[PDB]
């Protein structure tokens, strides 16, 4: 019964782009940087199952949540379209993509916002996650949110979404909640399930930031590690929450049109 949907996340010429959402499965917080980018057709992202008003709350493993997203990418991908994600959203894609490969269906390429393979570690526990998640995904001011009871920081995130066309149209009380559910959920995820385990026969891009821990920094080269063919990195500006937001966003869009769209 439960399906993952396939959200436009822009309105013409160039590859396109699926993304795979983060933890809490949501395609929001790629909208920014599908605006910036000029050198792509189509951009969609894939929406967890159970998002929805009405819809049953879906709490999927990492294996079922692949499965989910690979069956919605599969409507529009190959020949032409690259696959990405941005943290547990880069993880969900390299798998997307291994699944859509023994198919019989190849992207274009695999593209990493910001994440080695090795995922990173993560009641005011529930606060802090909300500030720092969504909070940073809705530029908001993220320290005072934490100094916030749980209901009344959920309220200004949607004081501030209401009347925001970008995310008005699904950002609603419901919708807010079952994304902090799906989230904590998705954070739970062991580090050892998601590392990819075989090489993936397209090329990867990763973007990554430099502004990461010695310890993190050092991890993103273990890329090449699953990298079956062509890997490269590129360097972006921000860190690994502020590089989908303005001002660094329309950086970030810039090299992805350099490196992987049309020229």
């Amino acid at each position: 019964d439960p399906t993952a949907k396939l959200v436009r996340l822009n309105p013409g010429d160039g590859p396109g782009i699926v993304f795979a959402p983060p933890a809490g499965g949501t395609v929001l917080g790629y909208i920014e940087l599908a605006r910036h980018l000029k050198g792509f057709g189509e951009i969609h992202g894939v929406e967890a199952p159970g998002l929805g008003a009405g819809e049953t709350p879906v709490y999927p493993s990492f294996e079922e949540m692949v499965q989910f997203c690979s069956d919605s990418a599969a409507g529009v991908a190959g020949d032409g379209v690259y696959i990405g994600g941005h943290s547990l959203g880069g993880h969900i894609a390299f798998y997307l993509a291994t699944m859509l490969l023994d198919r019989g269906i190849r992207p274009k390429g695999l593209i990493i916002l910001d994440t080695p393979p090795r995922l990173g570690d993560i009641e005011e526990t529930k606060v802090f996650i909300l500030a720092m998640g969504i909070g940073g995904m809705l530029d908001q001011d993220r320290d005072a949110l934490k100094d916030l009871p749980y209901e009344e920081a959920k309220q200004l995130l949607l004081d501030r979404a209401k009347n925001d066309p970008r995310v008005s149209a699904f950002l609603s009380e419901d919708y807010l909640d079952r994304f902090l559910r799906l989230q904590m959920h998705q954070l739970m995820y062991s580090r050892d399930v998601v590392l990819p385990q075989r090489k993936l026969d397209i090329p990867i891009h990763v973007f990554r930031t430099k502004n990461h821990a010695p310890e993190v920094a050092r991890l993103f080269s273990a890329w090449e590690n699953y990298a079956a063919g062509e890997v490269t990195f590129v360097d972006i500006p921000g860190d690994h929450a502020t590089m989908l937001r303005a001002p660094h966003v329309s950086e970030v869009a810039q090299l992805l049109d350099r490196h992987c769209g049309l020229p």
